[PDB]
């Protein structure tokens, strides 16, 4: 297999360097060679890192600059930026000053603010590096699918669009952090039966309570408990759709 | 033989359509541009007991190519079209070597290699799906789970719910509403109220457009199986045009 | 490289066998290998084990007699290969195929001049590198050893399997003795006098001085650790497994 | 830019790679001819950019114009080109300061070419990575101090320098030699001269002698624990390969 002096072709000028170390990172290549890769560039060993991804509110070169200058002024010292499409995407070590939300609001001004942006967690390492930069494409990438969109948008906001884009980072999310929370430990709690039947029956309390033989508030008790463990309040149109795939990912791995 | 047909058939589940499995192939005796379908499920008894009655009811049939393979608990079978082996009258044949109590799949018919491989994939996952729905057809139907084949990676479903469902929803004239206001019903949980309310029309003129959605592209909105597979051709649609 | 790269145009079942088998030997559990081991008859997440040494006359000869075995016992799938002078065979469990009875069945297909492995049951691709691995870490690192079992413990070599390069054998050192023994007290008493004693090369007398205990305070301890883990560090062997042990352990632990 | 051809380098040599690629590499960094250098790691005392700053100044106030540096994890390793009064003890003795009290620091030997860069470079990593298998690490600890511990983490001198360097040594070209047989006797016996020497028919004090010539031919002391352990070692090593 390919050595990092046969990847860098001959060259040695860190622009290069950099944007192998994005193609690799954006391609899900988390080995020793991109490790390597990144240590040339300066990050030095468990790190923690974020991505911020949108697109230029003028021109590429400009965003860049401005996104190079507020991570210099807060402190930090690496950021690995790249193109994907009509997207600038940015992996800033966090250090220093530079963390996610702060970041964020200072270079928010060098994307436009007609196109979607979107701010990842903090994740360690080159894995961590690689998972940043692929949640963000991934999510810009489904963007469109949102009416109104947050901005920034951040997170798990949109899981079921990525995975239906094929990220499995999406599908790993949907089934580990709401459907096996939903279930839970034990098989004989309610919750996991009620947010099915709600969704099945129309996102009807009336119609659940019937079906499971329970007091409406019950079912709205349960529900209420559902959104507090998974984030997700099935009452509402948007969350119900996530939670409906959720369920869709979890009986489709454990069936 | 045998050791040849089953590496076809992995190359063909893991979507490897390239001139060496064209070459497999015709060794195993497909050629050109053949007509092919297939068929998967739970064997009634055994993996081999299930091959054995396939290839030999294709055989019966004047059939004289099957690919068979398996896919976790399926098996999958892939069929050649010739002498009197259809899709329909081969999957009555074979229906005592599945189980009753698991979902079967047929798969329309397709050509050449790149339809071996389709029909060969869109069965496996199709099986893969049925769990997510509760009460799904046997054999499944093709439109059935568009939407959970696609969240398993199924670029053909994901091609489906564009082309038969997004795009026909959208429509040739960008005047016509009846697309935004099954946008709007579904982003509003398919509240007719408040969606005749957002729009700012009478709640029969939404009525009026959802049941002409559902004419044209067979969902209706009001249902919830339907909305979920709407609202999944539209996040669709959305991603690959903007 | 694609599963027909790595075939490079044969389609003959015996070198898929040997392509899944030398897969397998060298750590390579991807998708690829699932579909060489698919198209071997190998499906889901199957039960194997694995039973690996020198053959008393020929590969041929034992590849012959284990295939016989299996087949007789009930099975249907064996990945038989061969790693310099070891022969290895990957059993599918089921039916009356199980380990003991296997092994029992394929003795004397296997030098007795030469050491003998026979693995536990684990499932999977994943499974089957690793019962592959361990067999022929174990029968690589036999001779460090002047009577082992036969067939070899799966216990008895983890420090020279480890020294191989047998990552399962570090990991079995730091997750059933070192952790097992520390726990999150590097201060346990037990766990202290054990690293004092082998500090002092199991010297009770150095050791209960360093400590400033009674020697009997010293030997109960050890008695303890010896129980917990099975390793007895009065003993030069038990005492090299266990300073290997808590080596691996404060390495990984930073 | 200079930093960043330093660091390929680097990158390289401490991947194992010395391939012609990599010498011309080292050549036009400076490092030419079948250069002597050596490696020194540890953590910074305070800082990555502090500590690089004054082991170059320090090799340059020595008279050396050469100094390859890069990290590992947490630390900083220093390739050193020998030259002028840039030598091992006296750089080490120059650039501790530079490097925290409270963590290992290694120094490697010299060593030639860029194959030996490699190495130097590999060995110190491993060594660090082993450190804190060491109860009482010597400041800064030497050469072959933690062979066993970086044999276990898969470093293919140790395991060499095992089979070469200590376990052919014992054993010698004359199998008339008692030295390998003693040392071999003793270990198995838990380090006991009594019940060594009763095994061999010899004196203890015949046993401790031919245990102290081991000692001389090799560096290492059955009689001490510690090297007791890496003489064990050594014996799995030699036996798994000689088998």
């Amino acid at each position: 297999q390919a050595d990092i002096l046969d990847l860098l072709s001959g060259h040695t000028d860190d622009t290069t360097i950099e944007r192998l170390a994005f193609e690799c990172l954006l391609t899900n290549m988390t080995d020793d060679r991109v490790v390597s890769l990144m240590n040339i560039l300066g990050w030095q060993g468990d790190f923690n890192c974020f991505a911020i991804g949108g697109v230029p509110s003028a021109s590429l070169a400009s965003t860049s600059l401005a996104i190079r200058k507020a991570v210099r002024d807060l402190g930090g010292e690496h950021v690995v930026i790249g193109t994907y499409g009509t997207f600038l995407l940015a992996l800033a070590c966090q250090m220093g000053a530079v963390t996610p939300e702060v970041t964020c609001t200072a270079v928010m001004p060098a994307f436009s603010e007609d196109e979607p942006l979107y701010l990842s967690p903090v994740r360690s390492g080159v894995a961590g590096a690689s998972h940043a930069l692929r949640e963000t494409m991934f999510s810009l990438q489904a963007a469109p699918a949102l009416s109104t969109p947050s901005r920034p948008l951040r997170a798990d906001e949109l899981l079921p669009e990525r995975a239906l884009l094929g990220d499995d980072y999406a599908r790993e999310e949907l089934y580990r952090n709401v459907y096996q929370v939903l279930r839970g430990e034990n098989p004989d709690d309610p919750t996991y039966l009620t947010v099915s039947t709600f969704l099945k029956y129309g996102s009807s309390l009336e119609n659940t309570a019937k079906e499971l033989n329970v007091h409406p508030n019950t079912v709205r008790y349960r529900l209420k408990r559902a959104a507090e463990t998974t984030g997700w309040d099935a009452t509402d149109p948007r969350d119900a759709y996530v939670l409906t795939t959720a369920l869709a990912i979890g009986r489709m791995r454990d069936r």
